[PDB]
């Protein structure tokens, strides 16, 4: 197996709920264990932007997502926003890679300053102190200087700032094609196999 | 008329040629005069990503774009990359707003450092020294710290860093819907009317 | 009409509730549409420092403030602290100027770091990314270096840091006279007519 | 006796002459020795904003202020703006605490840069090099980034930046009540007894 | 009317008195109200470099300049260097744009540090805190790092640093032609009509 | 296999063409796939400093280098300076490590600022945004502060700054021995086996 | 002989071609050897702003300039923009002082960042690393913060930033008089005799 | 005589003992007085890398080096590492230029921080405070960010950072040829004649 066996996937309240759901689906299909976290504002984004009827409490959310993705039992773990006994909350936990997708500007801010106000923010704080992979997927426009300084600080610290900015260079034909471009970039960054985005120039000899 | 009468629209070599073309179309439909600039690498992006057969030389490019957009005579001006006699090259020119869409990381770098190697880069240098509007639309992922520092410097100077990061919160049904979200943000930033992106919460009283 | 048609007026938990109320009154009398936001701590300041019996829920607060100011129907909109569907929460909203008066040091901090924890903080984050006017009215003493660095960062970004520091140079005779000095400065900054603070030296020829 | 026996009280040309006069009165009533300094612009502020007829030359100013405050003989010393033989001008002097109230933005600038152009500015330069207390009471609005950077530099060096921003949380009934709030904060900062501002929550057990 | 109705025009002691006089003439011919300020060192520059016999006291200076420019009564106001009751000294004044032309390196320094030692320096301090236009026209060579850091700080704050560096690209035939180039740039920056500098490339279609 | 299977080897115009050629030879002998890039100025360095008759066009250059190194078919790929369809130009490409050897101060500058003016510079920009290995081998003396700041920025970002500064501590007997020291350091940095530089102190027990 | 025997004189594409030509003339008349470099954009400036018919290729340009200045044979050397075998390209060359006059903002940028894209930029990079004199003569207005930061960086490194800002204090009577002021400043900076600008106050005893 | 009459030559513990010895030889042949200093670690480098049997104590080391170089009596002075009475230890000494060749990263660090732990480090501290020439010849690879920041600080202060990075552009045929390139660069930097490195392009006319 290439790439991390366990991924902490946090969804926070920026537009782009489809990116998180599609990423979750691909992680499940690659037989990865996913520790799934979702903020209160992200739950509202999902209700506004999609037809997914995501249950509110973690136990029922875990059942729903398992059915939605066709995951194995225990493959998707769901942890609530104040569950400090969950693996992502401590560096003594087993190593995960972490993705925040979408990453709201508020969560971006909290991770940059170390606010640790909820399990998503603490889990990123832990990823940085343990030097485990951390990928942030912001979705905002314009990016203000406040946004950019927070992204730059975290990038300087080794976090990967991967904006939800799909490329158009494989003739996209649908919204789903654009979503897949970003999801493929994330999987590439994590080192996890994907077949949605070809290897640029791989056939190009001279 | 709300917003600028004249817009310098530069296209540079990031993916997202559709954003530039659609923005050009909307500017024409709003009866704006457009000074159109396109880099050599952007011409290659357009040939790779779209079915637009854009002529190479400025005179023929100007004819093509006028037909493509249904523009009036002289409404679209095309200037070549070393035409230092064109309006965008001097601050003594008449005031324009400027948009670089897409904005490659190379053009982002040149504007941040003041390289002024071609008319697109000099025109942005002029926009900054004259404190005229400058909007950059980067399309890249991940954003490295090199990218982010250049974006932050320019944002601190008053340029608008508007990444090609479409929002999903008006139920997009096609690639064109996502393109329009970004194009609408640009038009909003310039203060030019648009009807593709509703005013959020405008009906919301309490 | 001079100045902004719509103003987001946020009250947060620093002493000086009278400044916010008087500013709200003047905005109403200038026929401006006001999107009114108030933090939980500010509600407690108002109960401690004034005899205003402000209702707690937005619907009833909106009724009360309309009566208090003699506003027209719909002229004052009240939005709760987690109402992400309200206009101030998105840059795709119609343009407002924004004033935080009083601005607590906690809200000052959140805006400086981009925390976006509630609608007041997100609305300021949106004002900065859209380059729409943002005026902060802190009331604190001493200002620590933590306070000052946050004020300096935001001032460098174009926010107006307007401390609740009334001037004495028009022979004030009451608390209300000192309140009006600050409120007049805010209206001047927004470009909205006021007749409480004369134009200094306007009659002075030589 | 709690707090400093000797206080250098400098008045400079910001609005708020009443704060300086009331502070001088309270220092006298607490039996402190006051080295009183006043700038040329502050003399003009006092003539504009109050009915105090302050004599111009130090000898007569010293007589007037002694009568005004009911001070003992020699309790108030007045020194002119170029009197480099006065105690405040040398660090070899006996230790004083220093307050500049009001502190103009020009005096703020001079102290931040070390300009030492007059006795007020040199005395503050001496307070900083000897690490003796220095309290600045600016009165300005907006604070520009120039103001804020100067305040931040001095706060980082241990000066207390105490803006003339009265609090409203003890039901003020007059201009004098608001003046007293700021004067009480200054006395608190110096460690000198005052009974104008109660100790917040002192009776609050749980 | 395009551009500001009122302009504060300060002349300080760099070489280039002709620029200030010609700018004053053009502002008068565009029917603008001018608040004219001149430093002691600038008066000496004018006596050294020109044949203008400028009276020393403001009242007589105001009479002379009115005759010199052919201005209407009250169109040119002259204020002395310590006239703190003049409009430029307070932000509560009516809005002006401000130009310092020529701008000595000493006045550049004072504005960068906030020294506010005279009415010219305070008026610029007020322009910055009120975010009203401020244009500085330095004339010096070489620019030292001290000069450049002061110019950069002020440019970062939104002041326009416009050096007296005339362009040669409209075939200048006299000293007056070079003066007019700089004066035209200033008028362009203020948004005030001028016909001395053509709009570059305005006729250039492709 | 230890170390990267694919290496992008860029040669740019600093003295030390022998280092690049010898590194290319060792990579081939370790059965690595090499994507070979060479700048116009580097071609001139090679003609000036060596007797290698390197063909100019990529197709013929690829034939020559394959013969020169005894490489397998397709093992060395050559890409021209504007071939944006080559793998190194996009982060969606398959992962490579990248070495610029020699690295001119001009290419050092471009990578530090993100200029992306040609395929070598873009490929390094891509290596940094994808956090793939990037090794720069500058050859210059003195290093100016411009050089050093660019090297420091890139080192802080995780690029390896490996100057062409051979060590003398294995009794070098020829120019080739000194070349091999640097080439061995590069291979060590990449994690690729080499037998030219012994493991220091490997036999040293106490 | 006072001052440098050899001067590298680079002309780049800012307005002010007359300054470069007049400086070249004075260097020739002082019997200095001049290594003359001119950018493509500067050639266009010279054709636009003057009646000098400068040949394009270096050999013919060298003949023309020798006749134009009345120079001795070999006294003016002309080198093309990619002639890396010319003395200015290597620090191992014989010591020259270097002047870029006019210095475009693009060349200013390249020297500040170390871009070294052509012989002019590399020659300045070499002057800085060898700590040989480097004088830049920018001609631009306004100077943006991008311009100013580049000038400040280079000034901090010991380059002389000498803007084309002529002084008026020797009663100039023509364009040529203003040109000579700047040219005289450059010669003063290089330590080369000139008689166009008197020594200020040289006769002034007390 | 061109260049300094007296040179402090310090050898510290980086590889490249041959550079120091060859530089010492050339300084002697140019009839310069050399104050020779060598660290304990450098003595070990010399024993490891060369066949020079350098005596340990200064008196015998001075005899050996005089014979080795064929120096005149008293032409080479040797001072021990704690000889604070030696000329290099005080700025009141007669002016020397100073070279540290090789310069270990430890000595680089000490000079950058001012550690002054031995005579070599103090002598460099003295060279910097007296603004006398200081040339550092580091030999290390990779350069870490710790190395680079120390080199940048010292370069900004006017020290010459000259890495042991020989050039290959005069067809080197032996180790000695590469050593001579670096030694020639050092002599060039000091302004001392050398005939090992030709003047680049000196014969190149056009
Ligand atoms: C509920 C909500 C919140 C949006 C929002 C919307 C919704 C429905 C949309 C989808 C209609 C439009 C855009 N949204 C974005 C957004 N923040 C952001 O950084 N990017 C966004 O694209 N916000 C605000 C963000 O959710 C708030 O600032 C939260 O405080 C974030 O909290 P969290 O980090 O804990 O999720
Ligand atoms: C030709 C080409 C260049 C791409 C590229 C592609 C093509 C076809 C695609 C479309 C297949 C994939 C992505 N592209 C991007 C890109 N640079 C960038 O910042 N974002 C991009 O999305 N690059 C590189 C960029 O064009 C180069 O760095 C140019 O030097 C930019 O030059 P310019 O600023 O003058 O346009
Ligand atoms: C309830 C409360 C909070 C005061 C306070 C008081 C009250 C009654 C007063 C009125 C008696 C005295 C002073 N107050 C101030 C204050 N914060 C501040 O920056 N300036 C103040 O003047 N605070 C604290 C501030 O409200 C808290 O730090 C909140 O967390 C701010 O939260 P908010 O930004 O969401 O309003
Ligand atoms: C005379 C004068 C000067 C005012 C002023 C007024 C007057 C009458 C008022 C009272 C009508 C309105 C406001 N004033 C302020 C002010 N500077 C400042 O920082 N805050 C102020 O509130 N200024 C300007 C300030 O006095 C000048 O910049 C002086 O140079 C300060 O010099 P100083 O530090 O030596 O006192
Ligand atoms: C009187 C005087 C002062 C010159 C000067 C001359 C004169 C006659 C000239 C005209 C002969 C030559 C050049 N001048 C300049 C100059 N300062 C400057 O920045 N640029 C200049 O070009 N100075 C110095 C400047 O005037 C002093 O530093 C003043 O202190 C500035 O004070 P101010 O800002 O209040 O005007
Ligand atoms: C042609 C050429 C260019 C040399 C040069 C020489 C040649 C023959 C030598 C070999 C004779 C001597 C030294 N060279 C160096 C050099 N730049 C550098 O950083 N280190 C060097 O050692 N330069 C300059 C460098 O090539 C230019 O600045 C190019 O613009 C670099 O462009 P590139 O990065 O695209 O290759
Ligand atoms: C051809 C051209 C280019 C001008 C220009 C004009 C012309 C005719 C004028 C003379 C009509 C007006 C002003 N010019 C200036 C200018 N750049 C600058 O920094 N200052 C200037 O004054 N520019 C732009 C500058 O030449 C470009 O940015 C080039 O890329 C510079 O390239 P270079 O550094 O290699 O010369
Ligand atoms: C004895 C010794 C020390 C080497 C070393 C070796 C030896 C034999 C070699 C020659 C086998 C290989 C490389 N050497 C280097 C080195 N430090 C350095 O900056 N560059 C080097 O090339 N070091 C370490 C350096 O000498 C130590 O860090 C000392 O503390 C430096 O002390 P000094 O500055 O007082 O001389
Ligand atoms: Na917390
Ligand atoms: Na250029
Ligand atoms: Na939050
Ligand atoms: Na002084
Ligand atoms: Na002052
Ligand atoms: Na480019
Ligand atoms: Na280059
Ligand atoms: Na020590």
């Amino acid at each position: 197996m290439s790439g991390p066996e366990r991924i902490t996937l946090a969804m926070t309240g920026a537009s782009g709920a489809q990116y998180g759901l599609r990423l979750l689906d691909c992680l499940v299909q690659e037989e990865r264990e996913v520790h799934f976290l979702i903020s209160k504002a992200a739950q509202l984004v999902m209700a506004t932007e999609t037809d997914v009827a995501l249950p509110a409490k973690p136990q029922a959310m875990q059942a729903f997502l398992t059915e939605y993705c066709g995951a194995a039992a225990g493959q998707i773990r769901v942890f609530g926003q104040n569950d400090w006994m969950a693996p992502p909350a401590s560096g003594s936990s087993a190593p995960n890679a972490m993705v925040i997708c979408p990453c709201s500007t508020g969560t971006l801010s909290a991770v940059a300053t170390g606010a640790c106000n909820n399990l998503i923010e603490r889990a990123a704080d832990v990823a940085l102190k343990e030097r485990r992979p951390l990928v942030l997927v912001p979705r905002e426009a314009p990016f203000s200087s406040i946004h950019l300084e927070n992204m730059l600080k975290l990038s300087n610290l080794g976090a990967v700032i991967l904006p939800a900015a799909p490329g158009f260079y494989h003739q996209p034909q649908s919204v789903e094609d654009l979503v897949d471009h970003v999801v493929a970039r994330i999987l590439n960054t994590l080192g996890i196999p994907q077949d949605m985005l070809p290897r640029w120039g791989e056939q190009h000899l001279v």
